[PDB]
C-alpha cells in the first residue's frame, strides 16, 4: 500500500501551515506596523517553537542558499550551504533553491538524519518560498 501520498500531503499542508505564518507576519510588516526585522524575528521564533506529529520540524534558509534558522541542527546557522552535500553527492539546499526559484514550491529528495542523531536516512520535503525576504521554509517526512 502507498499511502505515501497521504504523508507527503500531510507535510505539504504543514509547510502550507509556514507558508501562512510567515506571510502574515510579512503582511504587518508592509502595512508599517513592526520593522521587517521584527516580522522577521517573529515568525523565526515560531518556526523555532513549533513541531508537528511528534518531532518533525521546519528550517528556514535564504537563496544563497545560507541556513537562516535551523531548529535541530542550529549549528548550521548563518553557514554558507553551496556545496553542502548529503552522503550521495547531492546539494540538497542548492536543490531547494533551484525548485522554488524555478517553480515556486515542491518536493525534494535527500538523505538527512532524524532529530537527536547523526546518519542520515532517506527523506521527502517539501518546500515553499517567501520572496520578499529571499527564504525557503521546508518540512519533509523519514520515508522508513
Ligand atoms: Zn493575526
Amino acid at each position: 500500500a502507498r499511502m505515501l501520498a497521504e504523508r507527503q500531503a500531510k507535510v505539504r499542508a504543514l509547510v502550507e501551515a509556514a507558508h501562512g505564518l510567515v506571510e502574515h507576519q510579512g503582511a504587518r510588516a508592509a502595512r508599517g506596523e513592526i520593522s521587517a526585522d521584527e516580522a522577521r524575528r517573529a515568525a523565526l521564533e515560531a518556526l523555532r517553537a513549533l513541531r508537528y506529529d511528534g518531532s518533525e520540524y521546519f528550517w528556514v534558509n535564504d537563496l544563497e542558499p545560507r541556513m537562516v534558522m535551523h531548529p535541530t541542527n542550529p549549528q548550521l546557522d548563518g553557514q554558507d550551504l553551496s556545496g553542502y552535500r548529503d552522503p550521495n553527492g547531492k546539494l540538497l539546499f542548492q536543490e531547494f533553491v533551484r525548485t522554488v526559484r524555478a517553480r515556486g514550491s515542491g518536493f525534494v529528495d535527500y538523505l538527512w538524519p532524524k532529530p537527536g542523531s547523526t546518519v542520515p536516512v532517506p527523506k521527502i520535503s517539501f518546500v515553499t518560498q517567501y520572496q520578499p525576504w529571499g527564504w525557503v521554509v521546508g518540512s519533509g517526512l523519514y520515508v522508513d
